[PDB]
């Protein structure tokens, strides 16, 4: 595999930065919690740094290329990723060949700047049938995993809510909010090597009250 997970102590400022980013970027969703559950906060159980030399080199190699194509600017962002495939991704890396064709921006890998948006996909598109054990999308019991990832957007194409690759001259798509469309920003890459899954976050959504 080559992948090592480093457990971060809650007293570690690197843990605390990821924890804060996760808690602070929660929003109320217009679906009233249908996809990700009803919560305003998480129980952060565990944050692990993902260390894989092969995957890191794959990422930085792509990043150099994107940079030369975008006026020496990678347009690198730290973004949340949610999917059922977290375990595969930390071992084998992101893989566009596994992309689901039912996305707003076609067959790509979707990231978000709001943790609560990525949380809606941990059990599948629109939350699937919820947690495996209780078939509940708002399950407070079962533990979830998000990735907090290093993502190379390069020259990002701006769009509102049928697409295979980046537009010509572009490296990603930035989905922007619209009245008849997106509520929140999402980012899409069409090459797996434009993201590194840097931190694996184990959490529950917290029951409010
Ligand atoms: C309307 C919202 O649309 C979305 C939201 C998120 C995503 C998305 N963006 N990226 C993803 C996943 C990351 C991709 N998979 C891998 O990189 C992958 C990597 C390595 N092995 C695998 C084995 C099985 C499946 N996937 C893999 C698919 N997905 C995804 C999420 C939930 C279910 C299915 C796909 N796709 C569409
Ligand atoms: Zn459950």
């Amino acid at each position: 595999s080559g992948t090592i997970l480093i457990d971060l102590s809650p007293d570690d400022k690197e843990f605390q930065s990821v924890e804060e980013e996760m808690q602070s970027t929660v929003r109320e969703h217009r679906d009233g919690g249908h996809a990700g559950g009803i919560f305003n906060r998480y129980n952060i159980l565990k944050i692990q740094k993902v260390c894989n030399k092969k995957l890191w080199e794959r990422y930085t190699h792509r990043r150099k290329e994107v940079s030369e194509e975008n006026h020496n600017h990678a347009n690198e962002r730290m973004l949340f990723h949610g999917s059922p495939f977290v375990n595969a991704i930390i071992h084998k890396g992101f893989d566009e060949r596994h992309a689901y064709i039912g996305g707003m921006f076609g067959a790509g890998i979707y990231f978000a700047e709001n943790s609560s948006k990525s949380n809606q996909y941990v059990y599948g598109i629109g939350g699937g049938t919820g947690c495996p054990v209780h078939k509940d999308r708002s399950c407070y019991i079962c533990h979830r995993q998000l990735l907090f990832c290093r993502v190379t957007l390069g020259k990002s194409f701006l769009q509102f809510s049928k697409m295979a690759h980046s537009p010509p001259g572009h490296h990603s798509v930035t989905g922007r909010p619209s009245v008849n469309g997106l509520a929140l920003a999402e980012y899409v890459i069409y090459r797996g090597e434009q993201a590194y899954p840097e931190y694996l976050i184990t959490y529950q959504i917290m029951r409010p009250e």
